[PDB]
């Protein structure tokens, strides 16, 4: 019932010849200028990368061979003529440099001046280029390209092509040290003549490029990428301007994280939690590479449940894909992902420490990440590292208290390994149930949880610190059976029981056996209790026969009362009318 | 004031030399290795590709009987990785030009259909990303024609050998590195085919099992798709258990070719994965927004020839092109949910319930008023000119409404009898507005929201109640001045009122607008008040000073002064919860419960 047709039949039969590959070199620029990057826009870019890395070139030889110009690049838009123009007063190019570099698709002078560097210079983290393509990408855009270069050694030259496979080299006077680049748009590229474009784009991707950026005569760039500087020589103002830039936002950062690191990857970053929570009516920590946007939106660098966090990744050395816009699939992206899980977790941790009144305020706005993560990760280890972050009530403290999984279980009896919780709508549905009076008597502590989907993230948790969690889940004796028997025939369908307790102030209360079911309810078969000595009950009592029209109001609103005090019904509207004519009868 | 440096300055001198671009294929040989695809997988897609281009080569010229298939097998054994086709083969000339030649592509040369995959000449090199050494056994057809083995390490050059044993199509052999041996496990082999080549046109097998491939639903012609096809390929595209309640096979040429199928699926929505959908194709190869936010419900499959790939074939090419798509989408989206309800509303009902929140949120998060509007088109209301139960839309509301009219009212409670007898609806009969009744959680907030429709102002009941205080209040009360205070007992009233509740109320006035109820609480934008309770003001109470509770508190404040307080207290209670504008409504039923036994003595 197998079908294979691979079978070894093969054998070397005579000589064999020896071929080098090749490279079509004019389906390839085909490829560059068409197929590789998914915006045209990206053009612009990679010509400011080209021109900081000429500048940064030029910065590192006068650290030596000093000498004499300042460090810009000028770009120009021209609407009448349609054309775009970056020139950059770094090294430039002679003649045999331009012939190589540019003619030649995959060579890349920046590339082998990199390798040349002790890797503590400067330049070995600043230079941008690896691939030798990027220049290719003006052809996207534009139908003539002029490059006009001149070097800092002993003429000037003018290279040109409409990148249809051959190129023209002449040369030029009077070319100033450094390079310009002329684009002649393209039809349906127009606007990259436009300035308010060219600047969209150049905040977009070159905000934070190291060298000054000129537009038609004036500066953009006056950002500094603050995840590259020393920790303590940032301010609380700084952050919380460069979080508003950085996150799109309007508010301030409620915490923030800076954390630099070398291994496996070097690391520059910075982290922040928004002070506005989220919501319904509804940007991502960005990823960057020596200084110029890779995404807008980094996707494998942090885990989901950490969506929440806003600001920058600066790696200089993560393996970049050909177009810039994605990371090569690789185990030390894996591991920083994992690092970084870590090191956020650890942070909120501290602050828990540090100000537990705080941490409360944030685990109510975004703990829901945190559950959503202890679901939905599959390893056991980091559901545990997560699970540190979660908050609950305790049966074994007082209400409106929060503790966590480590401090219940410190406090257990030295003899048990059981983590027992109650996931409940509040905390009087939860102190009255069932379930729990058991483990009030004989056993002893059980966290109370209140929040949503506080449940299936303790199911989804199994397990924390090799411990098992589990839920733990006045009027005489006969006018009372007398009320009782009348309570049930015109509660005949609303409730499943009645009964009489030991409640105070309280005419009745309403229980609930299954927590789970009352959560349904919200989204049930309640328990009513009377108290026999509260004065309204005995008035019950006597107008069930003396008057059964207003002790039939008295009884819903009783009922409707202790449904109110169960939080069972957070809504009361649908009583206020009858409740007026309970109240106007009553007032005769 | 400015700094500029570029200046129109530069001349040539001289004459030009002329040259041609060239490649530093070394270099390139590495780039496709390392960097060009993010994921190692798609090499298993990439000859898959090649596999099916050679199959159509040869269906093509076989026309002008053999079998026409591809065949994967894996050795964990050997750590190896093997793919062969039965399609047209190479010759040497072939292996060593197409081969043997980054971005030479012999799959363009053969144009000359719309089956072919190949497009950029690279994709045979994705090999070298998971391979130390690659061996290439081809036979062309017929033609003279000799066998040859074709070998490389993956670095600078190759080699190729005539050979015999080479069976009518190509084989490929991967030595896998020791860096991703996964590729010589079936199972996950598998999991790359069924990923990206799981609509391939030919059988595919490995080691000898025939892999479960499918059909292209949303390329084929939609009267030929039955119910159960389509709920087999819902299961399959959305990974899920149910049936499609819904099913929307959209094709269109013009403004952009479309091929697309979505459904809704017969489950409600899990809450909880609303706040943690469709697979985009090309030539039956998947790639990986296309829908708007609020659509994410929808499952299914969308292909576009007018989207270009990317070289690493995983991203799509025109950032405007795909918003256009998405309003295309959401445009045609909106116009099949229009359609079904008209077509069977009490099933329409059902879908508003389970996805409502999807509308609302849709309208709440767009900035566009037509897209609002648009959106708007699909809620459900009830009405005060209908029998209940009756759902109705904006649209007939408008059709309705007036020459004269330019206002839409509504009044949102949680049901239909809370509407029906709402002070605020109360209020409002005396007008002859149609009213809105609209019973969901943030249908208030959506309106709020929406502003308008049809160039006609949403109004609240409850703001035009307060805004008619500001025109003439020429409304007569329900009940006879006989069964009234007097304006005496009235003012005086008022005036113990209003030192009973100093602080808690800007004002207190009577209403003639009231008749059930003994009074209510406004607030001018009433909606916005309740939105910012979901986390004082400055209400007014007014009172109906015919109703026998209000009358009977007149006498109250002195015969009882403290039980008319407690009175009072309770009345401004329900008139803050019948407003929705309620705190937590625990702590009163102790001065509820109080105020009942010394009611009944
Ligand atoms: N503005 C410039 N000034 C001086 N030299 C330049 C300039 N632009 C490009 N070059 C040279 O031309 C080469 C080719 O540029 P480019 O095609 O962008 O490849 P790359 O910058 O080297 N690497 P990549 O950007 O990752 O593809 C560079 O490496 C430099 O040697
Ligand atoms: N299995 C095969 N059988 C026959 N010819 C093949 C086979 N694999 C590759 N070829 C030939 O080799 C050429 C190069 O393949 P490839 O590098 O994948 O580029 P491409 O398929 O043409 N376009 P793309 O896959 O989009 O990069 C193809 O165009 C075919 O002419
Ligand atoms: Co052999
Ligand atoms: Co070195
Ligand atoms: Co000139
Ligand atoms: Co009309
Ligand atoms: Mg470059
Ligand atoms: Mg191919």
């Amino acid at each position: 019932t197998l079908h294979n047709i691979i079978t070894d039949t093969e054998n070397v039969q005579g000589s064999f010849s020896k071929h080098e590959f090749q490279a079509e070199t004019k389906k390839l620029l085909d490829i560059v200028a068409r197929s590789l990057y998914s915006e045209k826009e990206v053009f612009i870019r990679e010509l400011i990368s080209n021109g900081s890395d000429a500048l940064e070139k030029l910065r590192h030889r006068m650290i030596t061979a000093g000498g004499d110009a300042p460090m810009e690049i000028h770009l120009q838009t021209d609407s009448v003529k349609g054309t775009f123009t970056i020139q950059d007063t770094g090294v430039g190019m002679n003649k045999e440099d331009l012939v190589s570099n540019l003619g030649t698709i995959a060579r890349s002078g920046s590339k082998a001046f990199l390798d040349a560097l002790q890797n503590q210079a400067e330049a070995s983290s600043s230079i941008i280029g690896q691939f030798g393509v990027g220049f290719y990408s003006a052809f996207m855009v534009a139908d003539k390209v002029e490059v006009y270069s001149q070097s800092a050694e002993a003429p000037g030259y003018k290279w040109s092509s409409d990148g249809s496979g051959v190129f023209e080299v002449a040369e030029a006077s009077g070319v100033r040290q450094g390079t310009k680049i002329v684009l002649h748009l393209k039809d349906d590229c127009k606007e990259f003549s436009s300035e308010d474009r060219v600047k969209e784009v150049v905040t977009k991707y070159s905000n934070f490029v190291s060298f000054p950026i000129f537009l038609n005569g004036r500066r953009l760039n006056t950002l500094q990428a603050l995840w590259m500087m020393e920790p303590k020589d940032i301010s609380e103002w700084q952050h919380e301007e460069f979080y508003r830039y950085v996150a799109q936002a309007y508010d301030k950062p409620r915490y923030t994280l800076h954390y630099r690191a070398d291994a496996p990857l070097n690391i520059r970053s910075i982290f922040y939690v928004p002070e506005m929570k989220p919501s319904m009516f509804d940007s991502s920590v960005a990823l960057y590479s020596r200084k110029i946007l890779i995404q807008t939106k980094a996707t494998d660098i942090l885990p989901k449940w950490l969506r929440f966090l806003r600001g920058v990744v600066d790696s200089e050395d993560i393996p970049l894909n050909l177009s810039r816009e994605l990371l090569q699939e690789s185990a030390l992206i894996r591991k920083l992902r994992d690092v970084l899980q870590q090191r956020v977790i650890r942070f909120l941790l501290d602050q828990s420490k540090k100000d537990p009144e705080k941490y409360a305020r944030f685990f109510e706005d975004y703990g829901l990440f945190m559950r959503e993560g202890i679901v939905t990760t599959g390893e056991q280890s980091v559901k545990e590292d997560i699970a540190k972050l979660l908050r609950f009530e305790s049966s074994a403290l007082p209400a409106g208290q929060q503790t966590s999984l480590m401090e219940y279980s410190s406090r257990m009896k030295a003899g048990t390994r059981n983590i027992y919780y109650l996931c409940a709508p509040n905390r009087h549905l939860a102190e009255h149930s069932p379930y729990f009076e058991a483990m009030k008597q004989k056993d002893m502590e059980v966290l109370f949880c209140f929040e949503q989907f506080d449940e299936l993230t303790l199911l989804h948790l199994r397990e924390f610190d090799r411990k098992k969690l589990i839920s733990a889940e006045r009027l005489s004796s006969e006018q009372a059976e007398d009320l009782l028997a009348w309570m049930r025939n015109a509660l005949v369908q609303r409730v499943t029981n009645i009964k009489v307790t030991p409640l105070d102030t309280h005419p009745a209360m309403i229980t609930v056996l299954e927590m789970g079911a009352a959560r349904h309810f919200l989204r049930l078969q309640p328990t009513l209790e009377i108290n026999t000595g509260h004065d309204l009950i005995k008035k019950l009592h006597a107008l069930k026969d003396s008057n059964p029209e207003l002790a039939q109001l008295l009884l819903e609103q009783i009922y409707d009362n202790a449904m109110i005090a169960a939080g069972l019904n957070e809504d009361p509207r649908p009583m206020i009318s009858r409740l007026n004519q309970l109240l106007t009868r009553a007032l005769e």
